[PDB]
């Protein structure tokens, strides 16, 4: 479409190496038509599964301390060169269209694989080429942004790399941008100042390939494997996605999502517990809201407790098991509990033996 | 008017490609008169709907890590080149004036379409070329700033791109700049340090094409579709534009705007509720102000509640429905409520069944 590369005479690069030549371009109102020369001993090195991308001029990277000027053929200093490479799923890009298309960047040429669609309410955080990362490892890429004024949403069409398209895009998959959070409590992400991405949490179900972009998503997958109990509450309060679930002050679980009931009288809370602490949850385990700072008072004297709480940052649900000489069976995968509106007075003196 | 491009001999660019030549300029006290050569096989590539823009010298971009020097004809290294392109609505720019005008930048040449006018009280945040963005997608552009000392206001004349001029500019449309907000509560926008823009919320009505620039505007359009009830209060308090409206602690609506009554005894609050939670609002639904931190005290002992509230950030109006064995009908599009001055004591024990 628009490349400042060359009129004629730049070099065809392959894995950043100079073999080939661009011999003819012609401008058009929409898109160039570009003719390349490669050597006859050399035509085996490209096949159907090959993508082409172009760059122009001296690209001085700023990465860390280095400022690397392009050790370039003087062709590229005057007229920007074109690179190419073979890859796995480049056949589907050639099945559409009459011939190959010369992409404007390296990462735009890598965008092959299964193509999903995100329905975001706001594209203020999105960009073309913004990576989709699972556990910090890049699995996908946004390749376009479209505004629809009829349905008030931005449809971002993304691709997933061919290894991950079967494992993801299964429905119940959460997509969310990660924004830098700089507060008085502390900085959470600071790379996302300069390079934002999309965190993704997989799901299990039918291959929908039609998604919406959420607000928050659990970062670590260490709580993905264990049971997913549902906890009923009269109100939400300070509960949110990512709020820790605690046993005796240690973090054993997190709140995955929050929604109302099927009849709107209670807010049910979806939380997951780790595999190591999966056995702590019993059929009789009272839950209560340990949120924020609770300080006491008396008529003859008062004492307070302040503990720089993560509960003050995100109000954590705590639990314990009442003592019984027969132990109740383990809680099932889907089990409904209700909160105690106050902390039980005697759970510090319970000491209920939960083995293994 | 003022371009450092060339005396004679730079190249005419088309989609960043070198076909053509600038053969004659003459200086004048106001504006240059520039004569261009293009090839006779090539004159089909430009028509009436064509805009011209010029740039001068090596433009090293700083975007991210890259510092791309212009892979340029050595003409441009000495004498800056001129580019052009065809587009949709360039006819109206040629209907005015005797001939085409050579713009000083690429984005200034793209400023075509319907021309609105903003009446801002302060141009400290505005600039020429500042984009107007709906849902983060660019729809418009400011092209000039004028100070009037008679009417104490700055008239900024903006353009809207021809796809969006019919959907916007309909009256009841909110324009607002978005400024970076860096506080102890957290950072809200940080791109707008370096690149500010104007958020826009559309409206429905007559094509006014005469606007004023507001202070705050709802960012997301996820609350644009549902009903818009009006809620009456004795005072404003901590209520503002963007304050969430909550059902059982989950956010179901936002306050759109605030104004006084037709006779000044009460402040009425315009709020919109989502489509999913539209059915929760009934004809008997008490509203109360859940703003900030309310802690209790007693003669024999006191207990406090602190919950890192967004209500402390923006004081959210909460609601619930009293129980009745017949359910009242749904609230209409325009319905007037009044706040309860205190929280009802028994809404936690209500549990009013609201189906679907």
């Amino acid at each position: 479409e628009t490349l400042p590369d060359v009129q004629a005479g730049s070099v065809v690069l392959y894995r950043k190496f100079e073999v080939g030549e661009v011999i003819t371009v012609r401008p058009r109102a929409n898109a160039f038509d570009i003719d390349l020369h490669i050597k006859p001993e050399y035509r085996n090195l490209l096949t159907s599964n090959s993508v082409f991308w172009a760059e122009g001029g001296a690209k001085v990277q700023l990465n860390g301390s280095g400022l690397t000027v392009q050790a370039s053929p003087l062709s590229r200093a005057l007229k920007g060169a074109i690179s190419f490479d073979n890859l796995s799923g480049a056949s589907a890009s050639q099945r559409k269209g009459d011939k190959r298309i010369l992409y404007a960047s390296e990462t735009a040429a890598r965008a092959v694989g299964g193509q999903i669609t995100l329905h975001a309410f706001d594209a203020g955080k999105l960009a073309v080429g913004m990576p989709i990362r699972y556990l910090g490892i890049d699995i996908g890429q946004i390749q376009t942004l479209d505004l629809i004024t009829a349905r008030n949403e931005v449809q971002a069409k993304a691709v997933l790399y061919p290894e991950y398209v079967q494992t993801f895009a299964r429905g119940g998959t959460r997509f969310s941008v990660v924004t830098p959070q700089i507060s008085a409590a502390g900085v959470e992400h600071l790379d996302t100042i300069l390079q934002p991405y999309i965190n993704v949490e997989p799901g299990r179900g039918n291959p929908r390939r039609d998604f919406e972009l959420q607000e928050a998503t659990i970062t670590d997958s260490r709580y993905l494997d264990g049971l997913s109990i549902i906890v009923e509450a009269p109100e939400a309060g300070s509960l949110g996605i990512g709020t820790p679930v605690l046993f005796r002050g240690l973090e054993v679980g997190t709140v995955t999502g929050m929604t109302l009931g099927t009849l709107s009288d209670r807010v049910m809370i979806a939380m997951r517990i780790s595999k190591r602490y999966q056995h702590l949850v019993r059929n009789n385990s009272v839950f209560w809201l340990a949120s924020g700072y609770s300080l006491d008072f008396g008529l003859t004297g008062g004492v307070v407790k302040t503990g720089t709480f993560n509960q003050f940052i995100r109000g954590g649900i705590a639990f314990a098991t009442p003592p019984g000489t027969p132990l109740a069976p383990k809680a099932q995968e889907g089990k409904h509990f209700l909160l105690q509106e106050s902390e039980p007075k005697e759970w510090r003196e319970w000491g209920t033996a939960l083995p293994k």
